[PDB]
DNA sequence: CCGACAACGCATCAGC
DNA sequence: GCTGATGCGG
DNA sequence: GTCGG
C-alpha cells in the first residue's frame, strides 16, 4: 500500500465505470493499473515513472500526478457529488444488484436502503438475500474464522461421503489474513469429465451443510455451482457470528488442477495468465487447457497432472498461491 | 489506427 | 416447453 | 483506458 492512495482512486475510478457508465473495460482497465502499481515496490513520486509500469497509459498518469498534488482528483471529487451516480453506486452493493438493476431502481425513485427495505417485493430471490445480509456482507472474514468454518465443511461433507474431496480456494489458499467470502471447490470420484455416475453429488452436501445450519441461504443453485449463506454457530450467551458469502464448485475429479488453479485466482491473476495463455497459443479455463490453431477453434485438452504443468505450457515460471494475489 | 480485452454457471427474460 | 441473449457474480 | 501489430 506504498501506493494506497493512487491504487484507491484508480478503484474508484474503476467502479465508477463499470457501474455508472457500464463500460466494462474502462472498469477492467482501471482495475489492471491498480493492481500493477499495487504490487511496484516503490513510493510513484510521478505519472512518468507510472505509465512506466504495463497497463498505466497516459491518461492514468496525468490523473496520477494530479493525485500527487493536489491530494485529490477533481473527476472524482464532481462524480461524488452527482446523486445518479452516488445512488446507483450504492444499490450495486447489494448482491445480486448490477450495474442496469442499479440503474433500474433509481428511474422508480428506489435509491436508498430505506427504499430497498420498503419495496422487497421488487427484487428477485437473491437481491432479497443481499438486502437481508447487506451490512454482514461487507464484513472481512478474519482467516481464523476461515479455519473454524473449513472444518465444518470438510467434516461435514466427510460425512455425506468419505470419497468427496474439498479444498477451500479463493484468497484464503492465497493465504490471506481475511476474505471476502469462502471459497470451496469440491470433487467426488463418481463426477469426472468422462462421466456423471452420480446425480445430485452438490445437492448432497448442500443438503448435509442445511441440516446443521451452517449453510442458512441460497443465492442460486445448480448442478455444479451453488451460491449461498452461511454462519460459524456461537456459544451460550455469545454474540452471533456475521452471516457469510459461500461459494461451492463442483467439478470433474480429472480436471482438479485446471479447477483449483481458477478458483484461486485472484480473478485478475487469472484474467493475465488466460491473457498469456492467448498470447502463447493456448486457451484455459477452470476444466481445461488447449491449444489455438490459425483457426481459433480451441484443440483437444492437454495432459494436465499438477498446477505447474499449467504454468509450463504457457511458459510461466511457476507461482505458489500466496504470490497469486494480483 | 484499431481491434482486442478470460471465461463460464445460473437466474431470468424474449420469442417461438 | 425449448433456445438464445442478457445480467450478475465479482 | 491501454495495448501490440
Ligand atoms: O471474475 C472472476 C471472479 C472470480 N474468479 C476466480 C478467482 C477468485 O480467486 C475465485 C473466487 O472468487 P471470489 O470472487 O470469491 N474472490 P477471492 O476469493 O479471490 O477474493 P475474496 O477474498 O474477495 O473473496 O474465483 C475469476 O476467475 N474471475
Ligand atoms: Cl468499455
Ligand atoms: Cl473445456
Ligand atoms: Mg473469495
Ligand atoms: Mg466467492
Ligand atoms: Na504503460
Ligand atoms: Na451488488
Amino acid at each position: 500500500t506504498l501506493n494506497g492512495g493512487i491504487t484507491d482512486m484508480l478503484t474508484e475510478l474503476a467502479n465508477f465505470e463499470k457501474n455508472v457508465s457500464q463500460a466494462i473495460h474502462k472498469y477492467n482497465a482501471y482495475r489492471k493499473a491498480a493492481s500493477v502499481i499495487a504490487k511496484y515496490p516503490h513510493k510513484i513520486k510521478s505519472g512518468a515513472e507510472a505509465k512506466k509500469l504495463p497497463g498505466v497509459g497516459t491518461k492514468i498518469a496525468e490523473k496520477i500526478d494530479e493525485f500527487l498534488a493536489t491530494g485529490k482528483l477533481r473527476k472524482l471529487e464532481k462524480i461524488r457529488q452527482d446523486d445518479t451516480s452516488s445512488s446507483i453506486n450504492f444499490l450495486t452493493r447489494v448482491s445480486g444488484i448490477g450495474p442496469s438493476a442499479a440503474r433500474k431502481f433509481v428511474d422508480e425513485g428506489i435509491k436508498t436502503l430505506e427504499d430497498l427495505r420498503k419495496n422487497e417485493d421488487k427484487l428477485n430471490h437473491h437481491q432479497r438475500i443481499g438486502l437481508k445480509y447487506f451490512g454482514d456482507f461487507e464484513k472481512r472474514i478474519p482467516r481464523e474464522e476461515m479455519l473454524q468454518m473449513q472444518d465444518i465443511v470438510l467434516n461435514e461433507v466427510k460425512k455425506v461421503d468419505s470419497e468427496y474431496i474439498a479444498t477451500v480456494c479463493g484468497s484464503f489458499r492465497r493465504g490471506a489474513e481475511s476474505s471476502g467470502d469462502m471459497d470451496v471447490l469440491l470433487t467426488h470420484p463418481s463426477f469426472t469429465s468422462e462421466s456423471t455416475k452420480q446425480p445430485k453429488l452438490l445437492h448432497q452436501v448442500v443438503e448435509q451443510l442445511q441440516k446443521v445450519h451452517f449453510i442458512t441461504d441460497t443465492l442460486s443453485k445448480g448442478e455444479t455451482k451453488f451460491m449461498g449463506v452461511c454462519q460459524l454457530p456461537s456459544k451460550n450467551d455469545e454474540k452471533e457470528y456475521p452471516h457469510r458469502r459461500i461459494d461451492i464448485r463442483l467439478i470433474p475429479k480429472d480436471q482438479y488442477y485446471c479447477g483449483v488453479l481458477y478458483f484461486t485466482g485472484s480473478d485478475i491473476f487469472n484474467k493475465n495468465m488466460r491473457a498469456h495463455a492467448l498470447e502463447k497459443g493456448f486457451t484455459i479455463n477452470e476444466y481445461t487447457i488447449r491449444p489455438l490453431g490459425v483457426t481459433g477453434v480451441a484443440g483437444e485438452p492437454l495432459p494436465v497432472d499438477s498446477e505447474k504443468d499449467i504454468f509450463d505450457y504457457i511458459q510461466w515460471k511457476y507461482r505458489e498461491p500466496k504470490d497469486r494475489s494480483e
